[PDB]
Protein backbone atom coordinates (compact mmCIF):
# COMPACT_ATOMS: atom_id res chain seq x y z
CA UNK A 1 0.00 0.00 0.00
CA UNK A 2 1.34 3.32 -1.10
CA UNK A 3 2.31 6.02 1.97
CA UNK A 4 3.80 9.28 1.82
CA UNK A 5 7.46 9.22 3.69
CA UNK A 6 9.80 11.56 2.67
CA UNK A 7 13.85 12.24 2.97
CA UNK A 8 13.89 13.54 5.75
CA UNK A 9 17.11 12.92 6.22
CA UNK A 10 20.53 11.74 4.42
CA UNK A 11 23.87 9.72 6.38
CA UNK A 12 26.65 8.41 3.51
CA UNK A 13 28.10 6.05 5.98
CA UNK A 14 30.96 5.48 3.86
CA UNK A 15 32.44 5.55 -0.07
CA UNK A 16 29.62 4.60 -1.79
CA UNK A 17 27.59 3.68 1.54
CA UNK A 18 24.09 5.49 2.07
CA UNK A 19 21.85 6.17 5.40
CA UNK A 20 18.62 7.17 4.24
CA UNK A 21 16.05 8.61 6.93
CA UNK A 22 12.97 8.86 5.16
CA UNK A 23 10.55 9.14 8.03
CA UNK A 24 6.53 8.15 8.15
CA UNK A 25 4.08 10.67 7.28
CA UNK A 26 2.29 10.35 10.60
CA UNK A 27 4.93 10.16 13.39
CA UNK A 28 2.69 8.30 15.87
CA UNK A 29 2.50 4.92 13.94
CA UNK A 30 4.96 2.70 12.31
CA UNK A 31 6.28 1.45 8.79
CA UNK A 32 4.30 -1.90 10.35
CA UNK A 33 6.15 -4.01 8.26
CA UNK A 34 6.43 -8.19 9.33
CA UNK A 35 10.01 -9.48 9.96
CA UNK A 36 10.03 -11.61 7.01
CA UNK A 37 8.87 -8.90 4.37
CA UNK A 38 10.21 -5.67 2.40
CA UNK A 39 9.16 -2.47 1.12
CA UNK A 40 8.73 -1.87 -3.06
CA UNK A 41 10.07 1.53 -2.82
CA UNK A 42 8.30 3.31 -5.73
CA UNK A 43 10.07 6.08 -7.69
CA UNK A 44 8.75 6.62 -10.80
CA UNK A 45 12.14 6.91 -13.19
CA UNK A 46 12.84 7.06 -17.16
CA UNK A 47 9.80 5.17 -18.78
CA UNK A 48 9.07 2.79 -15.60
CA UNK A 49 8.47 3.44 -11.85
CA UNK A 50 11.92 1.16 -10.91
CA UNK A 51 10.19 -0.46 -8.17
CA UNK A 52 12.90 -2.39 -6.26
CA UNK A 53 12.15 -4.21 -3.28
CA UNK A 54 13.95 -2.89 -0.03
CA UNK A 55 13.82 -3.95 3.85
CA UNK A 56 14.74 -1.22 6.11
CA UNK A 57 16.84 -2.11 9.27
CA UNK A 58 16.50 -0.04 12.15
CA UNK A 59 14.86 -0.63 15.00
CA UNK A 60 10.52 -1.30 14.88
CA UNK A 61 10.38 0.54 18.04
CA UNK A 62 10.92 3.79 16.50
CA UNK A 63 8.27 5.55 15.73
CA UNK A 64 7.53 7.41 12.59
CA UNK A 65 10.72 6.73 10.61
CA UNK A 66 12.15 3.54 9.14
CA UNK A 67 15.94 3.14 8.01
CA UNK A 68 17.56 2.31 4.83
CA UNK A 69 21.44 1.76 4.68
CA UNK A 70 22.44 1.59 1.13
CA UNK A 71 25.03 0.57 -0.96
CA UNK A 72 25.05 2.87 -4.06
CA UNK A 73 25.87 1.59 -7.55
CA UNK A 74 28.13 4.48 -9.11
CA UNK A 75 28.92 5.10 -12.79
CA UNK A 76 32.17 4.46 -14.58
CA UNK A 77 33.43 1.84 -12.14
CA UNK A 78 32.59 -1.05 -13.61
CA UNK A 79 32.95 -3.42 -16.63
CA UNK A 80 29.84 -4.80 -18.08
CA UNK A 81 27.85 -1.74 -17.51
CA UNK A 82 30.55 0.91 -16.29
CA UNK A 83 27.47 2.82 -15.26
CA UNK A 84 26.00 1.75 -12.57
CA UNK A 85 22.02 2.41 -11.95
CA UNK A 86 19.26 4.37 -12.46
CA UNK A 87 17.06 3.89 -9.06
CA UNK A 88 20.31 3.41 -6.26
CA UNK A 89 21.59 6.56 -8.06
CA UNK A 90 18.65 8.23 -8.45
CA UNK A 91 18.00 7.48 -4.49
CA UNK A 92 21.46 9.16 -3.80
CA UNK A 93 20.74 12.11 -6.16
CA UNK A 94 17.00 12.44 -4.36
CA UNK A 95 17.90 15.41 -1.95
CA UNK A 96 16.28 15.80 1.37
CA UNK A 97 12.90 17.37 1.85
CA UNK A 98 11.64 15.04 -1.16
CA UNK A 99 8.97 12.57 -0.50
CA UNK A 100 9.48 8.82 -1.47
CA UNK A 101 6.62 6.29 -1.97
CA UNK A 102 6.79 3.32 0.04
CA UNK A 103 4.67 0.05 -0.03
CA UNK A 104 4.97 -2.73 3.09
CA UNK A 105 4.50 -5.90 3.27
CA UNK A 106 4.87 -7.39 -0.03
CA UNK A 107 6.64 -11.01 1.31
CA UNK A 108 6.79 -14.77 1.87
CA UNK A 109 9.51 -15.22 4.90
CA UNK A 110 7.56 -13.98 8.54
CA UNK A 111 8.90 -15.29 11.94
CA UNK A 112 6.09 -16.03 14.27
CA UNK A 113 6.72 -15.83 17.85
CA UNK A 114 9.58 -17.54 19.63
CA UNK A 115 11.27 -19.57 17.18
CA UNK A 116 8.99 -21.10 14.69
CA UNK A 117 8.62 -19.54 10.70
CA UNK A 118 5.42 -18.80 8.79
CA UNK A 119 6.29 -19.96 4.95
CA UNK A 120 5.31 -19.09 1.53
CA UNK A 121 1.59 -20.89 2.86
CA UNK A 122 3.06 -23.50 5.49
CA UNK A 123 4.92 -22.52 8.43
CA UNK A 124 7.96 -24.31 9.87
CA UNK A 125 9.42 -24.17 13.39
CA UNK A 126 13.19 -23.77 13.74
CA UNK A 127 15.24 -23.94 16.66
CA UNK A 128 19.22 -23.20 14.77
CA UNK A 129 19.09 -21.81 11.67
CA UNK A 130 21.73 -20.64 8.58
CA UNK A 131 22.62 -17.49 7.95
CA UNK A 132 24.98 -17.21 4.77
CA UNK A 133 24.07 -13.93 3.64
CA UNK A 134 26.10 -12.26 0.64
CA UNK A 135 26.50 -8.36 -0.35
CA UNK A 136 23.85 -5.98 1.23
CA UNK A 137 22.07 -9.08 2.07
CA UNK A 138 22.50 -8.90 5.04
CA UNK A 139 19.64 -6.43 5.97
CA UNK A 140 16.46 -8.96 4.94
CA UNK A 141 18.60 -11.21 7.79
CA UNK A 142 19.05 -8.21 10.15
CA UNK A 143 14.86 -8.45 9.86
CA UNK A 144 15.19 -11.21 11.72
CA UNK A 145 18.10 -11.47 13.91
CA UNK A 146 18.00 -8.51 16.16
CA UNK A 147 14.22 -9.56 16.61
CA UNK A 148 15.14 -12.58 17.88
CA UNK A 149 17.67 -11.40 19.88
CA UNK A 150 14.84 -9.03 20.99
CA UNK A 151 12.48 -11.62 21.88
CA UNK A 152 15.28 -12.71 24.42
CA UNK A 153 15.88 -13.76 26.72
CA UNK A 154 13.25 -16.56 25.87
CA UNK A 155 13.36 -16.87 22.16
CA UNK A 156 17.14 -18.67 22.76
CA UNK A 157 17.44 -19.79 19.09
CA UNK A 158 21.08 -20.63 17.33
CA UNK A 159 21.94 -18.47 14.16
CA UNK A 160 25.01 -19.29 12.15
CA UNK A 161 25.38 -16.66 9.68
CA UNK A 162 28.10 -16.45 7.28
CA UNK A 163 28.55 -12.46 6.38
CA UNK A 164 29.81 -13.38 2.57
CA UNK A 165 30.89 -10.43 1.16
CA UNK A 166 33.54 -8.95 -1.06
CA UNK A 167 36.04 -7.35 0.50
CA UNK A 168 37.53 -5.94 3.95
CA UNK A 169 36.52 -2.63 3.89
CA UNK A 170 33.27 -4.03 2.28
CA UNK A 171 31.58 -5.53 5.89
CA UNK A 172 28.64 -3.06 6.19
CA UNK A 173 27.18 -3.87 9.37
CA UNK A 174 30.10 -4.99 10.77
CA UNK A 175 29.41 -4.24 14.88
CA UNK A 176 25.83 -4.32 14.68
CA UNK A 177 26.63 -7.95 14.61
CA UNK A 178 30.26 -8.22 16.24
CA UNK A 179 28.82 -6.28 19.16
CA UNK A 180 26.34 -8.27 19.13
CA UNK A 181 27.57 -12.16 19.26
CA UNK A 182 29.69 -11.54 21.23
CA UNK A 183 27.84 -10.68 24.57
CA UNK A 184 25.22 -12.81 22.71
CA UNK A 185 26.91 -16.39 22.08
CA UNK A 186 25.02 -19.42 22.39
CA UNK A 187 22.67 -17.09 20.44
CA UNK A 188 24.13 -15.87 17.14
CA UNK A 189 27.02 -17.35 15.58
CA UNK A 190 28.95 -14.62 12.96
CA UNK A 191 31.42 -15.08 10.60
CA UNK A 192 33.14 -12.98 7.57
CA UNK A 193 34.12 -14.19 4.54
CA UNK A 194 36.35 -12.13 1.84
CA UNK A 195 37.88 -12.05 -1.28
CA UNK A 196 40.47 -8.90 -1.07
CA UNK A 197 41.44 -8.29 2.58
CA UNK A 198 42.92 -4.75 1.94
CA UNK A 199 45.03 -4.75 5.13
CA UNK A 200 46.54 -7.91 6.12
CA UNK A 201 48.19 -6.17 8.47
CA UNK A 202 44.72 -5.12 10.82
CA UNK A 203 45.34 -8.96 10.91
CA UNK A 204 42.43 -11.23 9.68
CA UNK A 205 41.57 -14.26 10.89
CA UNK A 206 38.12 -14.70 9.08
CA UNK A 207 37.24 -16.53 6.09
CA UNK A 208 39.43 -15.03 2.49
CA UNK A 209 37.95 -15.62 -0.54
CA UNK A 210 34.01 -17.19 -1.04
CA UNK A 211 31.95 -19.38 0.01
CA UNK A 212 33.35 -23.09 -0.52
CA UNK A 213 32.22 -26.37 1.13
CA UNK A 214 34.85 -26.02 4.00
CA UNK A 215 33.76 -22.70 4.68
CA UNK A 216 29.91 -23.80 4.42
CA UNK A 217 31.21 -27.22 7.05
CA UNK A 218 32.74 -25.21 10.03
CA UNK A 219 29.80 -22.37 10.22
CA UNK A 220 26.97 -24.22 9.49
CA UNK A 221 24.88 -26.88 11.30
CA UNK A 222 23.43 -29.96 10.21
CA UNK A 223 20.04 -30.12 7.90
CA UNK A 224 18.47 -33.32 7.71
CA UNK A 225 14.58 -32.76 9.06
CA UNK A 226 14.57 -29.37 11.72
CA UNK A 227 17.13 -26.59 10.02
CA UNK A 228 15.91 -23.28 7.68
CA UNK A 229 18.56 -21.31 5.88
CA UNK A 230 17.96 -17.80 5.23
CA UNK A 231 20.06 -17.11 2.34
CA UNK A 232 20.37 -13.22 0.24
CA UNK A 233 23.07 -12.78 -2.63
CA UNK A 234 24.01 -12.56 -6.53
CA UNK A 235 22.51 -15.31 -8.07
CA UNK A 236 25.85 -17.26 -9.27
CA UNK A 237 26.78 -16.61 -5.64
CA UNK A 238 23.43 -19.04 -5.09
CA UNK A 239 23.78 -21.38 -8.22
CA UNK A 240 27.45 -22.50 -7.95
CA UNK A 241 27.90 -22.13 -4.02
CA UNK A 242 25.20 -22.15 -1.57
CA UNK A 243 22.84 -24.53 -3.19
CA UNK A 244 25.38 -27.41 -4.65
CA UNK A 245 27.46 -27.64 -1.50
CA UNK A 246 24.70 -27.05 0.61
CA UNK A 247 22.67 -29.82 -1.70
CA UNK A 248 25.48 -32.09 -0.70
CA UNK A 249 25.83 -30.90 3.05
CA UNK A 250 22.66 -33.19 4.07
CA UNK A 251 20.03 -30.16 3.99
CA UNK A 252 16.92 -29.91 2.18
CA UNK A 253 17.45 -27.25 -0.73
CA UNK A 254 13.54 -27.16 -2.19
CA UNK A 255 11.69 -27.44 0.84
CA UNK A 256 13.45 -24.85 2.59
CA UNK A 257 16.42 -22.91 0.91
CA UNK A 258 15.23 -19.40 1.27
CA UNK A 259 16.26 -15.81 -0.63
CA UNK A 260 15.45 -12.06 -0.14
C1 LIG B 1 14.26 -7.49 -0.57
C2 LIG B 1 15.49 -6.87 -0.88
C3 LIG B 1 16.05 -6.04 -0.03
C4 LIG B 1 17.12 -5.37 -0.44
N1 LIG B 1 17.68 -4.55 0.50
C5 LIG B 1 18.68 -3.63 0.10
C6 LIG B 1 19.51 -2.80 1.05
O1 LIG B 1 19.52 -2.68 2.26
N2 LIG B 1 20.46 -1.98 0.49
C7 LIG B 1 20.73 -1.77 -0.79
O2 LIG B 1 21.56 -0.96 -1.09
N3 LIG B 1 19.94 -2.58 -1.62
C8 LIG B 1 18.95 -3.56 -1.29
N4 LIG B 1 18.34 -4.50 -2.23
C9 LIG B 1 17.72 -3.85 -3.27
C10 LIG B 1 17.85 -4.23 -4.78
O3 LIG B 1 18.66 -5.35 -5.21
C11 LIG B 1 18.23 -3.16 -5.64
O4 LIG B 1 18.10 -3.43 -7.07
C12 LIG B 1 19.54 -2.64 -5.15
O5 LIG B 1 19.35 -1.63 -4.10
C13 LIG B 1 20.19 -2.02 -6.49
O6 LIG B 1 19.31 -1.03 -7.11
P1 LIG B 1 19.58 -0.08 -8.45
O7 LIG B 1 18.47 0.82 -8.90
O8 LIG B 1 20.92 0.45 -8.57
O9 LIG B 1 19.36 -1.57 -9.11
P2 LIG B 1 19.30 -1.93 -10.69
O10 LIG B 1 18.84 -0.68 -11.42
O11 LIG B 1 18.57 -3.26 -10.70
O12 LIG B 1 20.93 -2.21 -11.11
C14 LIG B 1 21.86 -2.81 -10.15
C15 LIG B 1 22.33 -4.13 -10.79
O13 LIG B 1 23.44 -4.14 -11.75
C16 LIG B 1 24.69 -4.45 -11.06
N5 LIG B 1 25.68 -3.33 -10.80
C17 LIG B 1 25.64 -2.10 -11.29
N6 LIG B 1 26.71 -1.38 -10.93
C18 LIG B 1 27.39 -2.18 -10.15
C19 LIG B 1 28.56 -1.84 -9.48
N7 LIG B 1 29.05 -0.63 -9.26
N8 LIG B 1 29.09 -2.81 -8.76
C20 LIG B 1 28.48 -4.00 -8.65
N9 LIG B 1 27.33 -4.30 -9.26
C21 LIG B 1 26.78 -3.39 -10.06
C22 LIG B 1 24.24 -5.08 -9.75
O14 LIG B 1 24.85 -6.38 -9.66
C23 LIG B 1 22.69 -4.98 -9.58
O15 LIG B 1 21.83 -6.15 -9.40
C24 LIG B 1 17.56 -5.49 -1.75
C25 LIG B 1 17.00 -6.38 -2.53
C26 LIG B 1 15.97 -7.07 -2.10
C27 LIG B 1 15.46 -8.22 -2.87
Amino acid sequence: GRIHCRLVAKKELSRDVRLFRFSLPSPDQVLGLPIGKHIFVCATIEGKLCMRAYTPTSMVDEIGHFDLLVKVYFKNEHPKFPNGGLMTQYLDSLPVGSYIDVKGPLGHVEYTGRGSFVINGKQRNARRLAMICGGSGITPMYQIIQAVLRDQPEDHTEMHLVYANRTEDDILLRDELDRWAAEYPDRLKVWYVIDQVKRPEEGWKYSVGFVTEAVLREHVPEGGDDTLALASGPPPMIQFAISPNLEKMKYDMANSFVVF
